[PDB]
């Protein structure tokens, strides 16, 4: 049995394996602990691998880990993807492979700088080169950064290093504690072990600090509304006056009571000039009785070249907020997702192969930095589905005058896949790491309110039509996360990797 581990096609089965089980620490399997296996399963397979070898098992634990986690994405793609079977499978399975690069990357660069198994490739080159790789997933074609092992501490022992450095500081440190414990099993040593058990328990006590100050009188009651509207490519014609129907027949009774009614993403589902005067008369309903509607609708505005630019808007109307086709009180989806609203690489794709299906019409982008949206003296950040995922973008257009965090979205291409409870738990983590209540209002989605400490606050089921009455208390004061940003890990990875390039270079 020992024999049989040193050949290579046994690790790479492994891989797969260990790479599987780091999906089961998600939010639909909420299993915190089976995200420090997968990891000590990464870099503990790797170890006496000489290099463009071991880069084989890190590819096969990333296909691993990409291939059952993010696989959700096939639902997408057959249902609504006019392509044949086999393309579908096709495509799931190189969305897989290209993310499995960045992991083989890493076991490719860390086997060949740092060879020798000692404690400077695991808790010191493995975490500041995790980090980087990490970085180009996220960052190369606009980035992915999905299933990363820092949202699923979300509620775990080390969700209070989240306010304090944000979530990859957990990517950062799971990396270097699952090392250590790689390190013991393999070298049957008890000091890489204790160091591990000392280095996870110190962010233990950090969740146990409110950076924030609720607001008793300040509280609102928010109206989140779930359409469970069919999806549609085309969004249909004469579906288009019943969804208006749906929402309006189910937020009319919420007026008045409710300070804030909130809507899903492409709530109305045409172009906001198309409809003027039904917002316009909404708005004075909402006006005369008290109360707010934020809604996410698709405006085409006319640019100063004569050319129509699609944003992706978040229109705000009612009480403190008067609708105006020229008012500032909008927000456009900057990070659009890729090929499903823009081509990430069009001019060498979109003629070179028409077979797979792209949009023939891609969304504009909006400013990376936006005012927070005023709605009834409110002030809100908002971020459109997919820009939740980014822990940048959100902290960026974060302001110290932002009351509460808004996620418009629409997760209904997937189903009832795990996707839209991965897309929640990392929305989830933009709660935290703030400490501002988070309003998540969804179309056959988790429709949910977070609170300051990532914690749910309301919900309510999945797949059906229903509205999320609750009051929310707005909170006041940053976080270290919120003041700094992201440069405090960096400024860590910067010495940690010169100083193990440094100590491979004797």
């Amino acid at each position: 049995f020992a024999s049989l581990i040193e050949r290579q096609r046994i690790r790479l089965l492994l891989a797969l394996l260990f790479g599987a089980c780091g999906t089961l620490a998600f939010s639909p399997y909420d299993v915190w602990p089976a995200a420090i296996i997968s990891l000590m399963g990464l870099q503990a397979l790797t170890f006496n691998r000489r290099p463009l070898q071991s880069a084989a098992i890190g590819f096969c634990w990333g296909f691993g880990l990409f291939g059952s986690g993010i696989n959700w994405v096939y639902v997408s793609i057959a249902t609504f993807g006019g392509m044949p079977g086999p393309v579908n499978i096709f495509l799931v399975v190189l969305l897989a492979a290209y993310l499995s690069l960045y992991t083989g990357l890493f076991a490719g660069v860390l086997s060949r700088l740092w060879p020798k198994t000692t404690w400077l490739r695991v808790a010191i080159a493995a975490p500041a080169l995790w980090q980087v790789t990490e970085f180009l997933r996220g960052w190369v074609l606009t980035g992915f950064p999905w299933l990363q092992f820092g949202y699923s501490q979300i509620d775990g022992p080390l969700k209070g290093l989240a306010p304090i450095m944000g979530v990859e500081a957990i990517n950062f440190l799971l990396m270097m504690v699952s090392g250590l414990l790689a390190l013991a099993l393999v070298k049957r040593n008890w000091r890489p072990l204790v160091v591990a058990v000392v280095l996870f328990a110190l962010p233990f006590p950090l969740r146990y600090i409110q950076w924030f100050t609720p607001q008793p009188e300040k509280t609102i009651q928010v109206s989140m509304v779930q359409g469970d509207i069919p999806q549609s490519l085309k969004w249909d014609e004469g579906q288009l006056l019943n969804t208006l129907k749906i929402y309006y027949n189910a937020t009319a009774p919420l007026m008045g009571k409710s300070s804030l009614i909130i809507w899903p993403e492409s709530a109305i589902t045409d172009l906001e000039i198309n409809q003027q005067p039904f917002l316009k008369a909404l708005d004075g309903e909402l006006r005369d009785k008290g109360s707010s509607l934020v809604t996410g609708i698709v405006d085409a505005r006319l640019n100063k070249q004569n050319r129509y630019d699609t944003y992706n808007t978040i229109i705000t109307l009612g009480k403190g907020a008067p609708y105006s086709y020229e008012s500032a009180d909008r927000y456009n989806k900057n990070h659009l997702v890729p090929f499903g609203e823009f081509v990430p690489l069009e001019s060498i794709l979109r003629p070179l192969a028409p077979f797979f299906d792209l949009p023939m019409s891609s969304f504009s982008r909006g400013p990376y930095i936006q005012p927070p949206l005023s709605a009834n003296g409110i002030e809100l950040t908002a971020a459109i589905s997919y820009e939740i995922i980014l822990g940048e973008q959100v902290r960026d257009n974060f302001r110290p005058d932002t009351d509460y965090l808004l996620t418009i979205s629409n997760d209904a291409w997937f189903g009832k896949s795990i996707g839209p409870w991965q897309h929640f738990q990392m929305a989830r983590m933009r709660a935290l790491e703030l400490a501002r209540p988070l309003l998540r209002s969804t179309n056959n989605g988790i429709t949910a309110v977070i609170g300051p400490q990532g914690e749910i606050q309301a919900m309510i089921p999945q797949f059906t039509r229903e509205v999320l009455t609750t009051n929310v208390t707005p909170t006041t004061g940053l976080t270290p996360y919120a003041r700094t940003g992201n440069w405090p890990l960096w400024v860590l990875t910067a010495l940690f990797g010169f100083a193990a390039v440094l100590m491979s270079l004797r």
